[PDB]
This record gives C-alpha cells, sequence and structure tokens, in this order.
C-alpha cells in the first residue's frame, strides 16, 4: 500500500472522482469526512461510521491537545488506537480553532484554553498519529478587510514552508503521512493566486481552500470556487474545508473540489433534522408524530430500514440518547449516499444531469 | 409456542433456575430485566440490548401513556414494533409513578403529569402490546406506617381482582399475554401473608414482591425476603421490583426470586460507574486516564474487546454521547454475564460456592 496516490478515474467538466490510497485504507474522491472533534464522531462508534460508507473521517488538533493531551494520547498508541478507527484520519491543524475559540506572533500564536507554532501542530499531529496532516495557518474572521486577508494569507504561506520542513524533518511522518497546503486570501481573486502559487513551489501532496464557510453565503462561496480551484494543481486532491449542505457539496464538485467535512450532518441531526432527498425535514415537528414511513424513502442505511419518523420524532421529543444516535446514523449514511451517487455519475458522464434532477427535487 | 410457560430446570437450597417460554420468546431465569421507561433502553438500539444476552426487557404504563401515548402506539402497531423489540416485554401497571412522579380513590387514581384504575391500566397494556401484564396496585410512600401499608395492601388486593378480570375480559390479552399479581404489606409479616394467599386465591401467572428497593436497606430488604418469598407459589416465577445491585441480585435468589428489574446499570453507567468483578469503579476518576485495560479484565462485551478504560473515561468526561453508550452496554453486558454465572451455578449445584466466591472479590 502506498503512502499516498491519487488517480482520477473519470471527469465531467470541472468535476472529478478517483482514489487516494494510503497506508491505512482507500478513500473513493468526492470524498465526504464525518468530523470527530473529540476522538469521537458523536453520538456513533466507529464501526457504525465505516457501516455509513465513510472512508476516512476527520480529527482537530486543537481539541485533542487540551483533551485528552497529544503526548498522552501517543502514550495510549496514537488516535487510531485510542478511537477504534484504523483508517485514515485528516487532523486540522489547529489555526481556526486557536481564533474562533481560544481567548500571535511571527513565530506563532500563544492563547488560553497553551502555544502553537507551525513545529507544534506538526508535532502535535505526528504524535496523534493523524495520516493527512494539514499546514498550521493563521487565519482572520469574517468578513475580513483586504488588509487583514492578505496579512493572514502571506504569514500563512510563510507558514506553509515552515510546516512542510517540519514535516519533512521527522523521517516516520513522511514516510507513512501526507501534508496538505491551505489556500488563502479570502475573496480576493489576486490573494487567492499568490497563495496558490506559493503553495505550489513548496509542494503538497494536496491543497485545501480556506476562508471559507464562514458566512458569504453560496452566491460567494461558488464565486471564489470559479477562479481559486483552477489555480490549484490539477492532479492534486483539492479539499474544501468546513463545506457544507448537500447543494454546496454538489456545487462545488462542478467547480473541482475533491473532498468535504462538516458538523452539520452530526450536529443537526441531533438537534432533530434530518435529510432527505425532498430536502431537509425536523423531525421534531407534529406532522410526523404518526409517519409510519423512514426518514427517507430510499435511503438503504440501518435506520431506515429499521424505525419510523413517528418513533424517532417521540424519541428526539423525549431527549432520548437514541435519538441522536439514530438521527445521526441516518445524516451521515445520507451524506455518504450523496458522495456515491456523485462519484458514480461522473464516472458515467452524467453528472450535470444529476446535478440537475437532484436540485429539482431537493428544493421542490 | 405457548403463551406461557415457567419450568424450572435445577434448584438448590431456594435458588431455581429455568425457563419461561412465551409466544415471542424464552426468558432464561434468574433473569434481568434492563429498563425502556420511554420505549428505549437508554443510549442502546435493541440489537445492542439483545447482543449483551437480555431475553426480556421492562416498559413503563405510566411514562407511554404520557408519551407518546397507548392509543397512538396502538395506531403504530403496538410497543414492540415501534421501538424495534421483538422479544417478550413486561409493563409495569403505573402504580408506582402515579404516587413517585405525578402531582385517590377506590375507583382509582386521578393526577397531573389523567386517570389511572385497575381497569385502564389493563387496557393500556393491551393497547401497548405487553406480554408480561402487571396488577395495578396502590402503592405508599416509605417508610409507611403498619396502617398506610395494610390499607395500601387491603386496596391493591382488591384492585388485583379487578386487574384479573379485566384481563380475562379480554380475548387477544388473555390468549396471548400474561399477569403478574403484586404482593405488599410493606416489612410486615402478617401483612404479606395476608397479600400472598389473597393473590393466590384469584391466581396469577407470576407473583411479584412490591414495596422493597424504595430505601429499607439490604439487611432489611433481605429479612423480608425470607419471609414472603416461601409465601407464593413454588411453581410460578417470582419477580422482584425495582431490584437491584449484584450483591441484592444474588442474595435474592439465594431468597428465591427469579426475575429482576432497575435502572442502575443504565443510569448509573451514564453517570460514570461501570461495574466490575473487583467492584464497581468510577471511570471519571484521574486514575483512569491512561489506563489501557478495559473496563473489566473478564467481561466478554464488545466494549471490553475493544475500548480502553482511558478512552471510556475521556469520553464521559467530555460529556460525549458515545461514553455513554459504551458504559451502558457494558453494565448491561455486565449484569447479563452475573444472570448467566447464577443459572449456570444453579445448574450444576454450585451457586452457594459462587456466592461466596463473588462477595469475596466484588468487596476485596
Ligand atoms: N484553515 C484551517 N486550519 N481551518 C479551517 C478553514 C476553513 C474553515 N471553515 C470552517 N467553517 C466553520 N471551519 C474551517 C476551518
Ligand atoms: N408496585 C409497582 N407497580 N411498582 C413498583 C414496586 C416496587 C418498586 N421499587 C422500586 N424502586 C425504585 N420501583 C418499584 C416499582
Ligand atoms: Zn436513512
Ligand atoms: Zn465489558
Amino acid at each position: 500500500r502506498p503512502r499516498f496516490s491519487f488517480s482520477i478515474a473519470a471527469r465531467e467538466g470541472k468535476a472529478r472522482t478517483g482514489t487516494i490510497e494510503m497506508k491505512r485504507g482507500v478513500i473513493r474522491t468526492p470524498a465526504f469526512m464525518p468530523v470527530g472533534t473529540a476522538a469521537t464522531v458523536k453520538a456513533l462508534k466507529p464501526e457504525t461510521v465505516r457501516a455509513t460508507g465513510a472512508d476516512i473521517i476527520l480529527g482537530n488538533t486543537y481539541h485533542l491537545m487540551l483533551r485528552p493531551g497529544a503526548e498522552r494520547i501517543a502514550k495510549l498508541g496514537g488516535l487510531h488506537s485510542f478511537m477504534g478507527w484504523d483508517r485514515p484520519i485528516l487532523t486540522d491543524s489547529g489555526g481556526y480553532q486557536v481564533m474562533s475559540l481560544s481567548s500571535q506572533s511571527e513565530e506563532g500564536v500563544t492563547f488560553k484554553s497553551h502555544m502553537l507554532s507551525p513545529e507544534r501542530s506538526i508535532e502535535i499531529q505526528h504524535l496523534l498519529g493523524s495520516d493527512i496532516v494539514m499546514a498550521f495557518d493563521e487565519c482572520t474572521p469574517y468578513p475580513a478587510t483586504p488588509s487583514r486577508a492578505a496579512s493572514s494569507m502571506e504569514r500563512s504561506m510563510r507558514w506553509a514552508k515552515r510546516s512542510r520542513d517540519a514535516f519533512d524533518s521527522r523521517k516516520e511522518q513522511a514516510e507513512n503521512a501526507a501534508l496538505f497546503g491551505i489556500q488563502q486570501g479570502s475573496v480576493f481573486e489576486n490573494l487567492r493566486q499568490q497563495s496558490a502559487d506559493a503553495l505550489a513551489e513548496i509542494g503538497f501532496d494536496g491543497y485545501a481552500v480556506g476562508g471559507l464557510a464562514v458566512g458569504e453565503g453560496q452566491d460567494e462561496m461558488f464565486r471564489v470556487l470559479d477562479f481559486s480551484v483552477p489555480m490549484l494543481p490539477d492532479d492534486k486532491p483539492h479539499y474544501l474545508m468546513g463545506v457544507g449542505k448537500p447543494d454546496d457539496i454538489v456545487g462545488a464538485v462542478e467547480r473541482g473540489i475533491d473532498m468535504f467535512d462538516c458538523v452539520l450532518p452530526t450536529r443537526s441531526g441531533r438537534n432533530g433534522q434530518a435529510f432527505t432527498w425532498d430536502g431537509p425535514i425536523n423531525i421534531r415537528n407534529a406532522r410526523f408524530s404518526e409517519d409510519l414511513k423512514p426518514l427517507d424513502s430510499e435511503c438503504h442505511c440501518a435506520v431506515c430500514q429499521k424505525w419510523s419518523r413517528a418513533y424517532i420524532h417521540h424519541l428526539i421529543r423525549a431527549g432520548e440518547i437514541l435519538g441522536a444516535m439514530l438521527m445521526t446514523e441516518h445524516n451521515i449514511a445520507f451524506y455518504q449516499q450523496l458522495m456515491q451517487k456523485i462519484r458514480d455519475s461522473i464516472s458515467e458522464g452524467r453528472f450535470s444531469q444529476f446535478a440537475q434532477d437532484f436540485r429539482a427535487r431537493y428544493f421542490a
């Protein structure tokens, strides 16, 4: 098994489908990564995550370095052994949560729930045993000004080189893991270009598009993807961080994105929102109290084979943990079925038709 | 498959082991019934409940009549179909929660979260599709006086006859379900006797011992069981309601009890308490933060095959739903392994030795 091999099997327009082969397994692209912030995909055993079709999950450097601790996880055998997921794990670098959750120099950032630098982030991700390591970046809030966008971007590019060097200095990491760079530059075409050029000069295994899904709206996000994804190396995976709703994912694939992560299916499942091919529904609504149909009429997941809307409605209204478990399994399974339909339609040269058919029914 | 057939395969002293055959399956005795108050055994899929070894679960008339409603559950196909458990279900009658949770004549009780009578309780349990129906009783708080104990007991005996008649008037219920009477009389030998005599004159499929596990302490509970269980028909199952801790169960079996239910393994599992053969542990304690051993070194459950104390410690301290799921599966599996060891040791004529060996290690 190779360290990291991305192969594009089929294209349609800007959309691609294929595989990333890694030592712990194969990732089918376009891929959706369930988020496992605190070494768990919330309310699911790892076997259940796998059963839904997930090939890879996401963990977070910031959360795990605080609880339970990166050195502690390494002493316990690594994140895979710790949480019981033996397939690839991508770890975000911590740059976003340092900004978004905690309370800043060229060397790095100090904060209160600790210090984080490019070199420390890579070391933490090494200690976790991450398969796809993200470069450590400096994030700026939305809506950023041109000055704050450029200044965050250029520092992020200097930090990308430092991340690259720290990764390459760790023999075990360099031989067994992969490293992705993060393109910044907010909604400004020029800065996105300067960012892409700098990352391509350094050379990474994959290229993430950062700085989106922070409140910009789908139109603007698509506008930025329109010019930003062509700037990235075509022969490497393209990862859109933090995205997103099902229609966001379809449109991002139409624009060249290969990888996705977001908390929406897990978080909104626990809140009562279930995704269906006819759009989301809120299972708490009184109209479901005696609905014997499954959450979705076509879904193949174990929840839709076994339980009714009426039962899940009862569980969520009662605050029952099984409600959260079932909603989450169905939502993650729905997302994986979406990615499967995207992959098959690109492979078959009918993704354009699938996207139109998906949107017409989903927004009917 | 028979409606209800209790067969004692082996005895040792007052202890018995055997089977209850019912239309939806066989119940191995002594049996522990996981509690599924709101049509779910908290944080477990029914398949997981079955995987732990449970033959039967407990539901509650009081909770389900309020949410989601007994007529509604019947319209949706019954409790078994609703929650996805196709094996026997025993429903408590609601008499305890009417007292313990809500805010009283010879006819029945009116309360605020509705009315409950012997006839209405049996009808609700019919609507739920319960396999073992409990007679509706009038409970009195602990510590009851001799006057309040006798008055509650005698009314409960009149209500037991009314429960019997309502059950027998419902042909589908009488042909497919079983009916248990509840012995009351608090800690008073004379009243326990009068209660036992009245129930035996009416005739029931099984006999529950009510009015215990309400704060009386194990010594007093055992003292009451010492004279109360011999009063019940020997050839019928003996159900101790609401009990209990593992040592409570062993001592109750030594005194003739065949069936048990309690929220302890589920509720205290979510609170961080895990049962082991060396006694309970609280997994939140800092001493488990780097403990790679399973919750219990001998346990056969899926949790102890896959995850460490250290990981479960992290989950429970983080408030993660998977923490509750794993603790609960292990605790219910531990209880079922206890019942299995009890059944095997009685069958083999070494239960006395097992009880001594269990207590010496569990309280070491
Ligand atoms: Zn489903
Ligand atoms: Zn176990």
